[PDB]
């Protein structure tokens, strides 16, 4: 919901960063404004054919050759704009990590428990690729559209005075034929949905007793609900499809109603020699163009808003400065410490809940060498004074002194180094197990090491290492016990020769050899170190010259080891899919072959009319070259017509589609809904021996794989139709008059597409390489997020920062080479359209030069072909799903 401005998208732009988006912003203005010269060069040619059609080899070769520089112009812009605005966006995701790090580590304990780690880690993850994603990708194309359009405004003001206005009128046309479309969809949609809810429910009420209602006495019964119920909803849903086609029908009628007005108004002006056909063609199109460009916007805007949220995020929880400063040289720095530490009336209360007045009030000493436990109910805050001698907390009052010094006046790393404390359950970073004895200190030789080991016994795990400590520890860190890992954990803190020590619930949650051990060994450290420990063991209470009564997060007591023995102590699918094909779903539905029939028929109606729009569009450009006048506007008017024919053909065809496929599919859904129930409800008691046939997962099923099937049964047979039309009517158009123009084209455009729109994020399967590896790069970031306690009992922020830049080192070069070929893919693409059109073109030329074809012939193929390549345009996937379900679940028994 929140958002930043959006300067604020780009608030860690260096000098370099601020160059880099300055020229990517050039060259996407420069994209935009190539466009619509693309499409007035066009509309030149156009106007250079007509009059030859009546001399172009010099005219010919110049716009040929204006052609290509276009084309290299777009290359060149494309590659630039795409490579400069994913290396910012790169190099600001650097920056945005590395700061969001180095403030969530400069961040208390207090402010990570109000942010649980999973929503910091999803943070750090899925926003910080949004962010990366929206930039890069989004604000150039978002900035090319936007100059498109104006550029478009811009030709279509200066070309024509009044020829946008009857654009600027069918607008409100489909304002308000999004009315007409808005009403019925509308109320009738609501109705469709609201008439599903009888089978969902009368469903779900039996898949949910399942005989035991004694049910099989019910079989008739819902056997009757179906009889009823589900032919009450096809009727329901017959009706939803023809409502939503009829919308898209009527659509395609206004529009298609709207260009014929748009071109008879553009004779009127031709005849009426104020404007030239070229001219009425190039502003159309230039119009339409701007008009499809915000279109194509809509997912970047939505894209830039969602990145703009995560941004707002992001940049709010690296601008919280911190109730620390665990850096900067603030506070004493004694260099020599008694090691005496004393809290005198302390007060604090939890940042997220300050209901908890735990710490009360503390009045506790510790002298130099003063071994003093801590002993307590359990969960009576007594981690709570760990936390405070930790500096997690800030007293808002109170004195914590250490040897006459207030904590709060001391540098907090000056502090730490000489203060360490084990986890509760120190979890082995990941890393080996030298690695993680040695994060007591940066360096430290190995006599320190073998001393730790020698002091926690640990040799008694050592002997089995492949290379003892420069063993890996194992996969996750969970192959090694606890108390392993405990003695491990208490020589990393070892090593760090700490003056004071804290230990939190150290000695629980292990084997007895394994407790004994590690008591033994924390009483072999306990000599020359002041410890105040937190746990539950006996011995460690016992052994101890002074304790302290912790109950209720406040000292009650104090002193000799009789007097606190008094004070009441604790005593006192296609792999797991047989073969299974379509021609199953159609056999399925052998008693609906005349309905599958008209469907088809239906079909390959609308598949013939796609490419008629082709020679209609060919006709009407080419027929202002004839000499008369009196005919121009009677074909012109002819053709107005024609258009608006094939706008109530679309009409008509697109209503019969949706009934015949309507009644199909939903027939097919009521005979799948019967067959599967009788399936499931005439077997034996037995068939809930696999639990993932819940009566949740069976109404899930029912409810969506019956639409999707009916999805799959039609519209797969009709989008086949549609391609297989199209695609042989371009064929055969061509070949009626061409035997090589149609060679070409057939060759430069699919080889366009498999170098074109596939490749974008799809080949060199490095580009999947690289997302596989950002997505495994978070493992660092969520070990540190969650082990931040231990983090900061050693202080490893700095050392994890090096690791994680590191590990984000070779990401970085993933990136740049994954920015960098995608940019070149894209480029292609977006050039291989210039470029065939210069071909083609050409070509044509060369073929009328000579005496081939005729411009009413090159026209009409590289029209016809060009729209049917684009005319071309996932739920096969859930189709196989749901058809194999079914299948698989009522054909058996």
């Amino acid at each position: 919901l929140p958002m930043v401005g959006p300067l604020a998208l780009f608030r860690f732009a260096d000098g370099k960063d601020i160059v880099l988006i300055f020229m990517g912003t050039v060259m996407s203005v420069a994209h935009g404004a190539v466009l619509p010269l693309m499409c007035i060069v066009f509309g030149d040619m156009t106007d250079s054919f007509i009059k030859d059609s009546m001399t172009l080899q010099e005219d010919m070769q110049s716009f040929a050759i204006y052609y290509s520089i276009m084309g290299f112009v777009v290359l060149v812009a494309a590659y630039m704009q795409v490579s400069f605005w994913a290396l910012a966006a790169g190099r600001q995701v650097r920056r945005i990590r590395k700061l969001f790090f180095h403030r969530i580590m400069q961040q208390d304990i207090g402010w990570f428990d109000v942010n649980e780690t999973g929503e910091l880690n999803t943070r750090l993850t899925d926003d910080v690729y949004k962010i990366q994603e929206g930039i890069g990708d989004k604000v150039g194309m978002l900035i090319q559209a936007f100059s498109t359009f104006i550029t478009s405004f811009i030709i279509g003001f200066v070309k024509g005075w009044k020829l946008t206005l009857v654009i600027l009128a069918v607008s409100p046309a489909l304002g308000i034929s999004a009315a007409i479309f808005g009403k019925v969809l509308t109320n009738f949609t609501a109705k469709e949905q609201t008439a599903y809810a009888k089978a969902g429910a009368v469903a779900e009420e039996v898949l949910s007793a399942i005989r035991t209602v004694f049910a099989f006495s019910g079989q008739d019964r819902e056997i009757k609900r179906y009889h009823k119920n589900l032919e009450d909803a096809k009727n329901m849903g017959i009706k939803k499809a023809i409502s939503a086609n009829i919308a898209m029908g009527f659509t395609f009628l206004m529009i298609y109603l709207s260009y014929a007005l748009a071109f008879w108004y553009g004779s009127i002006l031709i005849m009426s020699k104020e404007y030239t056909i070229g001219t009425v063609l190039t502003v159309f199109f230039v119009v339409l163009i701007g008009a499809f460009t915000m279109g194509q916007t809509s997912p970047n805007i939505q894209s830039f808003a969602s990145a703009r949220g995560a941004a707002h995020k992001v940049y709010s929880i690296i601008d919280n400065q911190p109730c620390i400063d665990s850096y900067s040289d603030a506070g004493f720095k004694p260099d020599s410490i008694k090691g005496n530490i004393e809290f005198r009336n302390i007060h604090f209360n939890y940042p997220s809940r300050p209901d908890v007045k735990i710490l009360n009030n503390m009045s506790l000493s510790v002298k130099s060498g003063q071994t003093i436990a801590l002993v307590g109910s359990s969960g009576c805050g007594k981690s709570t004074t760990i936390q405070l001698l930790q500096r997690f907390y800030d007293p808002q009052e109170g004195s914590v002194s250490i040897d006459t010094h207030d904590i709060r006046s001391l540098n907090v790393r000056y502090l730490r180094e000489m203060i360490g404390v084990v986890s509760q359950e120190p979890i082995l970073f990941a890393t080996t197990i030298a690695e993680n004895i040695k994060y007591g200190r940066p360096d430290v030789t190995q006599q320190e090491i073998e001393q730790a080991a020698k002091e926690a016994n640990a040799y008694d795990f050592i002997m089995n290492l492949p290379d003892k400590f420069e063993t890996l520890v194992g996969d996750r860190g969970t192959q090694m016990s606890g108390g392993q890992k405990q003695r491990i954990a208490i020589a990393r803190a070892l090593v760090r020769n700490p003056k004071i020590l804290l230990l939190d619930e150290a000695t629980s949650a292990l084997d007895a050899e394994s407790e004994t051990i590690v008591q033994a060994a924390l009483d072999k450290v306990r000599l020359g170190r002041t410890t105040i420990v937190v746990a539950h063991r006996l011995s460690t209470i016992r052994n101890a010259d002074v304790i302290a009564g912790f109950h209720k997060g406040d000292v009650i007591e104090l002193g000799t080891h009789s007097q606190l023995m008094e004070k009441q102590g604790v005593y006192y699918e296609d792999e797991n899919v047989p073969p299974v094909s379509f021609l199953k779903v159609m056999r399925l539905n052998l008693s609906e072959w005349p309905y599958m029939a008209l469907g088809t028929f239906c079909a390959i109606i609308n598949g013939m009319m796609q490419p008629l729009f082709a020679v209609i569009f060919s006709k009407i450009i080419a027929v202002f070259a004839e000499p008369n006048q009196e005919i121009v506007r009677q074909k012109s008017e002819f053709f107005s017509l024609m258009f608006a024919a094939i706008g109530g053909v679309t009409f008509v065809t697109m209503f019969l589609q949706g009934f015949c496929f309507g009644k199909s599919g939903e027939l097919l859904t009521l005979k799948l809904r019967l067959g599967a129930f009788k399936s499931m409800m005439r077997q034996d008691l037995g068939w809930f021996d696999n639990p993932k046939n819940s009566v949740g997962a069976l109404t899930t099923r029912l409810a969506t794989d019956a639409a999707q099937v009916q999805g799959a049964t039609g519209v797969r047979m009709a989008t086949l139709a549609q391609n297989i039309a199209n695609l042989g009517t371009s064929i055969i158009i061509s070949f009626v008059y061409g035997w090589e123009l149609t060679l070409l084209i057939l060759s430069v455009v699919p080889i366009m597409a498999v170098a074109g729109s596939v490749q974008m994020q799809l080949l060199a399967g490095h580009a999947a390489e690289d997302k596989k590896e950002l997505e495994k790069a978070g493992k660092i970031a969520t070990e540190a997020i969650e082990n931040i306690r231990t983090v900061a009992s050693l202080t490893r922020e700095p050392k994890f920062e090096s690791l994680y830049q590191e590990n984000l080192h070779v990401p970085y070069k993933n990136s740049q080479k994954k920015a960098h070929v995608y940019g070149f893919t894209f480029s292609f693409s977006q050039a291989m359209i210039y470029f065939a059109y210069a071909g083609c073109f050409r070509f044509g030329a060369w073929l009328i030069k000579e005496g081939r074809m005729d411009a009413e012939g090159v026209y009409l193929v590289i029209s016809a072909v060009l729209f049917g390549a684009m005319a071309v345009g996932p739920n096969y996937a859930k189709a196989k799903m749901s058809a194999s379900h079914l299948m698989m679940l009522m054909n058996r028994e």
